[PDB]
């Protein structure tokens, strides 16, 4: 069973960065040909993935 941060640290293998912007769960990538597993796993999870990239946000680094 995964969780936000298992997807989010799945797209950094994958060369992207998930990021929420306007309590909307976003990514960042420098390629567009990104797997498109991400795209629905994302929207599967967005709720618990902006609350985990959101508060995480809020500090410098942990």
């Amino acid at each position: 069973m995964k969780n936000a941060a298992k997807i989010v640290n799945e797209a950094l293998n994958q060369g992207i960065t998930l990021f929420v912007s306007d309590n909307k769960l976003k990514y960042k990538t420098n390629r567009d040909s990104i797997p498109s597993e991400l795209l629905e796993e994302w929207k599967q999870h967005k709720q618990e993935l902006i609350d985990f990239l959101t508060q995480l946000e809020s500090e410098e680094e942990s």
